[PDB]
């Protein structure tokens, strides 16, 4: 059977820009994509803890070290700058390989500072 | 054995709402113009994202005759979109992670009356 | 590529029962279950045209002849006896096959009358 | 290329949420005996459907102590669960046709003190 595990996370990031006119996506900024594992054009979960929404979308890179999390498009209606949200993605693999998998896991903290 | 990603295949990406009925069956037919800009299939599942009223659902695309610059919200998800409203409309497909590294989604912009650039 | 496609669908049942006590799922009549190729278990999507509301459960047999849709649970909350729901499932496959993929579709009117 | 099933692999069914903090980040703490019994590993993608109150949620599973009968919401899913409502958890696998015809989920019932049946 093939299951569907977390593949990374950016834990409490706070959203930095959000505007329906801009592209309907979430940029972030490229060093927590790398950290996280995500990838430009991968389907992305967001869950705002600030406003309790939880939506789907897609990932974008943003400029290196701009530490910059802009929610654009439709879902600028589902954030606002200062939220603080999760960001998730998921991938499949079969049982064998599940059973071992590990996440690439960030943690953020201030103004998008990793720790 | 390999790990499988999700990534965005292609989006129509504000393109408006020209009919909406309640008392239809389930689907959202678009023009099969704008479905091959996009690359999305006949009963393929897709997600809408509204960006008039910020409502978001998933259902499924069926063609429109080509030409007609049709989106129409067919069925229960006429109470989440309303003609007139911009809408972003994406599928998704799987693949593994290396071909996800280097993945181009198909991307239409619109304006107007249902004009693609 | 692997698409996600519809496998089969019940365009405009009603919904004959809803109650929280029993189990959480969606139980269908088999002939139903039979005629959109929907297996016992199978992740379902349930649009209601009445309410508006969307969620996702699984679905189960209930009996052949029956008419019933019942939904129970948490999901209770979500659909009323009388309203008016579209039940899907979605299966993947390569693009290839895809692109000639024809879902199963059952059309209701009436008392779950199968047109 | 053949056709693949999203099926039910496993359910916690009715057990009650134990802990709930908004200032977590972001996941379902599940005490290990019951991930077992219901066939769900750490890490992976679960739906929680609230019976108190309706909402229903996708998030991921995370092992709570062996013994501890803990169900922890952490982080954003705290808006849709307290302590003391009634959940059900579950997990979907994907599968061929043919095994999903006669697949069995994985399937534990509760009540009381989170005591498993």
């Amino acid at each position: 059977m093939i299951r569907t595990m977390l593949q990374g996370k950016l834990a409490r990031v706070k959203v930095t820009h959000a505007d329906l006119h801009y592209e309907g996506s979430c940029a972030i900024d490229q060093d927590f994509l790398d950290a996280a594992g995500i990838l430009e054009n991968e389907a992305i979960d967001i869950w705002n803890v600030t406003n309790g929404k939880r939506f789907s979308t897609y990932a974008i890179a943003a400029e290196r070290g701009s530490r910059i999390i802009s929610v654009n498009g439709a879902a600028a209606h589902c954030a606002s700058v200062g939220d603080i949200v999760i960001i998730a993605s998921f991938v499949t693999m079969p049982d064998e390989e599940a059973r071992t998998w590990r996440p690439n896991v960030a943690y953020f903290e201030g103004d998008n500072e990793m720790k």
